[PDB]
């Protein structure tokens, strides 16, 4: 099928799309076609529903009519408020994630979280000391955890002048944020202030709205997400390099297949632990399975990969196709980026669709709510549901289409520094010498507007060919992994300088750094490099790219990268092109404010050209002559 | 007016006169733009459109081929509409949240000695509120120590560690128990807003019932959190309202004075503007410029506040705001945030009027920004008044048309003022309800909306209710409506039924009690909670109602939602953008009755709205066993 071929570059996606068509199962691609053409006002951002004097639409008419909303707001204000609420939704997605990790560490510190513990005590004491906990090196671990919990919760309060982890940013960058009124103060506060500013008759200046959009996103990258990453390492272990596999072939016909979907390792890590209990394994054996096979989807899959080496079944647009294999006995979901279509596709099979979060409710799902105090009991119950579902699997409808592809994961900053000998100097020396021209974080989603992973893979291949090391997070992990680029042998696909450094270190030219929350690791790495060199992040040869993004979370990441000084490419435009002034600020004006700007470019080769050009300009401003 | 169009836009002569003047001068008004935006987009109107990711944007249609039944992610009309309504409520809750937060920061600055010109105006209320919320020895410790501890309690409600907001303890136990089992208990003022934005991200909360339950939780975090903190701390800093006389309508502007209109919500600004205008050297500068004096007049909620606490006359409500500039006598607008139409900047530029912004959150392209904070407000507000005096020297006398004589009103009915008028306890009020002299109470709290002839429904409903012996509690835009109708004075007892007239005359109060700004709808919650606790019943058992006949804003929807979720039947004149989902609509109008003991009503006929509100009151009186 030419239609099926154009929807993905991967054979496992093609096979399941053929199977879905034969069974009459509609997919995300089919509904994307139904929603094309899109509403032009919605696509341009020139529409507002923020009060019932409206709703309003804006046009650029020579007769002057419909230039303003009923309240008098123009296209610049309307577009900027819509973009601000878009970013606020993304920041909120990460904020609640981080909040749940604080709650879990608190429960551990109180001794009220059976099955949870502090699995990286050394990092707990290091992070606590970094953030000002007294005597963090020597006091009892649960006391230190309690004080760290208080620091993190206070960043979710309204009394700080700056978030705790913001101290990692170089002084020049913190001074810039302070002058601009961009310093993030509270993780929830900035989100709430964005919703206030975008109410009718509050903030009606597009520049002011975009500045607070930056502040809101910064409260994610340096707050909600960074707290989420660092406490996740403390509770579940700091990632270290390890081998795994990727694609739909990680599912096993002879096993109970449990797919974890969403973002919360507080659930997926306890699901994994339940599948390892002797009586649970025995129940699977008694049902006829060879054993129990946990496989990851989305960000929670990324995190199980980073910390446990659990193979990943696929990324965003693979999620429906994973069920169509007919071998998914249960989907265990928490929250964010979980398409509700999965509930209906699971209903075409035996698959149990289990929700676990009070925030991730799906009509028709089997809800087994998980909290730290009951997770060990509840996750055992969920695995037993999966084993029962396995007994009802129809063998005539099973088709697992591929052989899994080997990958290497686990490149936390701690792992990178260890591979470098303990200091960033060997990496800095390679950048100075020109063996590594720079670094690009490729961090985006999938989007039905783009042939799945075609841009993700092409950009990754282009950058490493040009001696630009790629840091991969989120959906891009599966893309690069299936492309064979997440292994040390992929140094053969890099340019001569990057290949030599990778082979000297024994690492791939593409480093898996985790989930979308773990883009905070990229912020930490940039801050460390800038601080070591005595410059701003906006002076580093770095970039970020989201070639196939779709979510509000992805836009929030892009915004906090830009606001932190990282040039950021998007494959597709946000819904802002109805305002030339807002668009010009995003693409150009922000350069003269925060030292970086957005780029929109659907050709991944041209995107590589633009990212390299920024890196070349940054190298020149550092005076590098190589 | 002789123009049928102009007559159709408002019931008031001062609005008619300025609409004629605006048209003659080529000034476009909110009504003109409302016509340009009619007809509206059908999907936006119905709520069946989604822009929450760029897999979309999506529209939900009812087609024969079954296409466009779902968004690209698979979400149906119920989820999309519920998420849109949830973000709508969160925007309104956030409007009040930041307001309340700024009052905490101001009280903190006073407690620290870092707010020149600000004091604790009501120390007795400070000690009472602090003791109520658990401050140790609030009755005896130094006032600034007590204030610092109250500040900490309020800030903790803007944190993430509480199981329930501090003021929620005012609600009856039966209501708190119900919220707890529903998962509706508000925990943190900012937290519920942030969680709503998380739930409405693609692929998070995809159950319309869950989404509406959290919308109720988010709104409750406003009414019992952001707004109630705002009200109580505003009383502490600026005084508890007491009954007093004032005036309303565009005739409160003075041709012979420097006219300064305060607009927005923040008394932290308006009280210091007023203080600056009373300084002898500032008054002398105005007189040296040719003015008799400086004349402060209120708009919107900050006008409501200055009326309640200082008796400052109010120039008008929402749809009067553009028309106030068209008088040609507005020498300055001093704005802070919320419900300030950006059209006012352009209309001000048609005149001499200075448009001054004061909040880092309320930025308007082209405005004169003079940012106000507690530490500099005394100095900055003086600078702002001097800007107004300078603007006055540039006023064109030939373009001045102040069209009416002001109407006398009575304001200041805080709960403290009501209880004092009753002799100290609610018992005489309860006795009048039991005796059937007052059948019940309705808060009329809404906005204006160009979809409805200005104040036609506000005034008709108010008249209908008091005629039926239902006392009206008026806040927000309705204050100006009831005031211009002559209903905010004790003599208006003649317009009420026999029972309400007798009670009003025995107390010397109007049949319509002005209880303040939109933040002060928290006073109505406190009153309902007090009556329910005193009677030993739920708020859902009281003969009460709420009504927003001409609403427009997200803030107004959040107020309506927290009224419903607290057990108060709530009427809206116009539907929220939800009718594209029958299930969400049915939940709002009917299903919530069997969840929280109250529901929304949508009814554009104010007489029929009166019938529906009365029928609820009749049923609650029956459930209380009243036979009168
Ligand atoms: S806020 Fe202004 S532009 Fe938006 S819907 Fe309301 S009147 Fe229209
Ligand atoms: S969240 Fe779902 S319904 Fe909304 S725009 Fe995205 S794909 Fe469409
Ligand atoms: S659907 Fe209403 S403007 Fe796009
Ligand atoms: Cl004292
Ligand atoms: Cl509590
Ligand atoms: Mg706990
Ligand atoms: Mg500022
Ligand atoms: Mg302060
Ligand atoms: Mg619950």
């Amino acid at each position: 099928s030419k239609t099926i071929r154009s929807r993905s570059i991967w054979d496992d996606a093609h096979a399941m799309l053929e199977k879905a068509k034969a069974e009459g199962i509609s997919t995300v691609w089919d509904r994307a076609a139904e929603q094309t053409p899109a509403c032009k006002f919605c696509e341009l951002g020139t529409t507002c529903r923020n009060c019932i004097m409206g709703p309003c639409r804006i046009a650029n008419r020579k007769d002057g009519k419909m230039r303003l909303g009923v309240c008098g707001a123009d296209a610049d204000v309307i577009v900027a408020r819509n973009f601000g609420r878009f970013i606020a939704g993304g920041a909120a997605g990460h904020s609640d994630h981080g909040r749940d990790l604080i709650e879990t560490l608190e429960a551990v510190a109180e001794g009220k979280a059976p099955g949870y513990t502090i699995r990286d005590v050394a990092k707990l004491r290091r992070i606590a000391a970094e953030l000002g906990v007294a005597d963090a090196a020597t006091r009892p671990a649960h006391d230190v955890a309690a004080d760290l919990v208080t620091i993190c919760y206070n960043d979710f309060g309204s009394r700080r002048n700056a978030l705790a982890f913001l101290a990692r940013a170089p002084q020049v960058r913190r001074d810039l944020w302070q002058r601009l009124g961009m310093t993030p103060r509270g993780v929830d506060r900035e989100i709430a202030e964005m919703m206030h500013r975008t109410h009718m008759g509050c903030d009606n200046d597009h520049t002011s709205l975009l500045v607070h959009a930056a502040r809101t996103a910064l409260a994610d990258g340096w707050g909600g997400s960074m707290i989420g990453t660092e406490l996740s390492d403390i509770l579940f272990g700091t990632p270290r390099p390890r081998q795994s596999t990727v694609n739909l072939g990680v599912l096993r016909k002879d096993a109970v297949n449990i797919l974890v979907h969403g973002h919360n390792p507080v659930v997926s890590e306890m699901i994994l632990a339940a599948t390892r209990e002797p009586a649970v394994r025995q129940a699977a054996q008694d049902a006829g399975a060879a054993d129990i096979n946990v496989a990851g989807l989305c960000c929670t899959g990324n995190e199980l990969l980073m910390r446990q080496g659990i193979p990943m079944a696929g990324n965003h647009l693979m999620t429906e196709l994973a069920i169509v294999t007919g071998a998914a006995d249960a989907i265990v979901a928490d929250y964010q980026c979980i398409m509700p279509s999965l509930v209906q596709i699971a209903a075409c099979y035996h698959t149990r669709f289990v929700t676990t979060s009070p925030k991730g409710r799906f009509t028709g799902a089997t809800h087994v709510e998980v909290h730290p105090h009951n997770a060990q009991e509840r996750c055992r119950e969920i695995v037993m549901l999966a084993i029962d579902a396995y007994t009802r699997r129809d063998p005539a409808r099973v088709d697992i289409p591929s052989q899994p592809v080997s990958i290497m994961s686990g490149f936390s900053n701690e792992a990178i520094l260890e591979a470098l000998g303990g200091t960033p100097k060997p990496l800095i020396d390679a950048v100075v010498a020109g063996q590594i021209r720079g670094f690009v974080g490729i961090v985006g989603c999938n989007n039905p507007k783009i042939r799945q992973d075609s841009a993700n893979v092409t950009l990754t291949r282009e950058l490493i060919r040009r001696d630009i090391m790629v840091l991969a997070t989120g959906c891009v992990t599966t893309a690069a992994g299936k492309a064979g680029l997440l292994v040390p042998e992929a140094a053969s696909k890099a340019g001569e300088g990057l290949a030599a450094v990778c082979r000297s270190l024994g690492v791939p030219p593409v480093l898996h750094m985790g989930s979308c929350v773990d883009n905070s690791r990229i912020l930490q790495l940039c801050a460390l490099l800038a601080t070591t060199l005595g410059v701003d992040i906006s002076d580093l040869p770095v970039g970020a790219s989201s070639p196939e993004w779709y979510s509000e979370k992805a836009a929030a990441i892009a915004m906090y990268a830009v606001a932190s000084g990282i040039p950021t490419h998007l494959g597709l435009p946000p819904n802002i092109l109805g305002s030339e002034n807002v668009t010009a600020m995003a693409l150009h004006g922000l350069q003269d404010v925060v030292g970086a700007a957005f780029m929109v470019e659907p050709d991944p080769v041209k995107a590589a050209d633009m990212l390299e050009a920024h890196i070349v300009a940054r190298r020149a401003r550092l005076g590098l002559t190589s």
